[PDB]
């Protein structure tokens, strides 16, 4: 009957992506649902970054490019679907921008005001896990750490492993500082994917049943 | 010792001409920089193919462009002791965005990373005279100058009168709070520039 916005926040390797997908799989059995990812930038993002590919951009300009691109995604896809009664699940939401931008020196209060045009999630799940554990999982999966996951732009002198630990650690600190103000539902990401999802569904089930 | 001088006014007010003329003159005395974006037009063009471009996104596109030029050119130059002149500063955005429905207070917060000019000249003139000039010179009114997105269907000329009128209302309400130096744009280019040079000189000739 009413649209609902569910957000997932967590570091790379925390498993929040899997949890968002698992929740979509369950919700779609009964209701219309749309799953998106913060990382899924659109056309404005591409036009500006390509146009300025030869120039060195500042954290502030990147913050604005991302907000600009999101403002379009928001009005074009997200908000319309919510108004239509869709349940929207976002694998990483505006809080990821809060973290990525503030860790790079952009004023936190300014970034919050910048994104004030966007509605807050009905529920935000923070899949919390130590960067050390997240790293172990990535190592065991045999895949390599991406420069972005290692915050290579900030820590080019560190190995991908050390960069990951330092950078994801800073992202974790931002999320931790946002928990109380943003009413994050903190989930112990060290638990099994199944136990985590069960907890999530209990929270979401209660939410939807009381949604009318 | 860096001084930021901004020029504001409607299209056809001569703000751009006055800004450049001032730069050419200050260049004879001190280090000075005149602020001078393709991709924006490419976004608007692509947006038309996508049937949507909200005032909010439009506001952010320009703020993004401004942030780049501010942090890579304006701010560094001011820190190099340069006098920086801009024919378009944050107030241009205040008007452009607020007439399209964007909360001006949010726009003020958006651009709060930028310092306020040491001097802001507001070349004020009625849209009627600005238009009369524009078409006294054989120039064509472009879509942006006519507020085509706000007043679609109107001839560029008719849209110009209405759009620039709305823009003027915003500049007028910023005068007191932003300490705008209001100039009668009906004066000749020479009269205006000579008065501007005398004013700026009285301020920087005894500091340099
Ligand atoms: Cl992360
Ligand atoms: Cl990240």
């Amino acid at each position: 009957k009413k649209g609902v916005l569910i957000a997932f926040e967590g570091i790379d390797g925390s498993g929040k992506s899997s949890q968002a997908t698992l929740l979509k799989d369950w919700i779609e059995l009964k209701r219309d649902v749309y799953l998106t990812e913060w990382n899924s930038s659109d056309w404005i993002h591409d036009i500006i970054k390509e146009a300025k590919k030869k120039d060195l951009l500042t954290p502030l300009t990147f913050s604005l490019i991302h907000a600009t691109d999101f403002s379009d995604r928001y009005e074009r896809y997200i908000l319309p679907m919510l108004k239509s009664g869709f349940i929207v699940i976002s694998d990483r939401y505006i809080y990821t921008a809060y973290a990525r931008d503030s860790v790079r020196g952009v004023d936190i209060d300014w970034v919050k005001k910048l994104y004030s045009f966007a509605i807050k999630p009905d529920i935000t799940f923070y899949i919390r896990v130590s960067p050390d554990i997240a790293l172990e999982r990535i190592k065991k999966s045999k895949r390599k750490i991406k420069p972005q996951e290692a915050g290579a732009d900030i820590f080019p002198g560190l190995s991908p492993e050390e960069g990951f630990l330092k950078y994801q650690g800073l992202i974790t600190e931002v999320y931790d500082k946002l928990v109380k103000d943003e009413n994050f539902i903190v989930i112990d990401g060290t638990k099994t994917p199944k136990e985590i999802q069960i907890q999530i569904r209990k929270f979401v089930g209660e939410l939807i049943d009381n949604s009318f």
